């Protein structure tokens, strides 16, 4: 919580996911603009990483296809096009990288939309 995660977090995006503070502070400024969920889809999808193994594979997979690309609330990650028809092709026999297109074009939107004023937000600047 020094000077160093917030001068660190602004000179490199790595620095900013490879560490447990620094999901922190990113999970509490995007719940303000309504942003979070997309954080958890982030987590979730490097969480299927940890086991690639078969039998736990099958059910979290469905509560990722579940809890979004099926229906739950307006809060849908803002997603649906080529991708959605490969996940529908692909969902058969997962594998610990089927959604690496997925969350790759999400962590592009919160680097190209979150990450512009994120460099200026308050809860960044707040600590500086």
């Amino acid at each position: 919580p020094s000077p160093e995660e917030v001068q660190s977090w602004a000179q490199s995006f790595d620095k900013l996911m490879h560490s447990p503070a620094g999901r922190s502070v990113f999970r509490a400024f995007l719940r303000t603009e309504y942003s979070e969920e997309n954080m958890l889809f982030w987590l979730a999808c490097e969480e299927l990483k940890a086991e690639a193994n078969q039998h736990v594979v099958d059910e979290k997979a469905r509560l990722i296809y579940e809890d979004y690309v099926s229906i739950l609330s307006p809060k849908e990650v803002s997603l649906d096009s080529r991708v959605r028809e490969g996940i529908n092709k692909k969902m058969q026999e997962p594998s610990a990288h089927t959604f690496d297109d997925a969350q790759l074009q999400i962590y592009t939107l919160m680097h190209r939309d979150s990450y512009p004023r994120f460099l200026s937000s308050p809860t960044y600047r707040a600590l500086l």
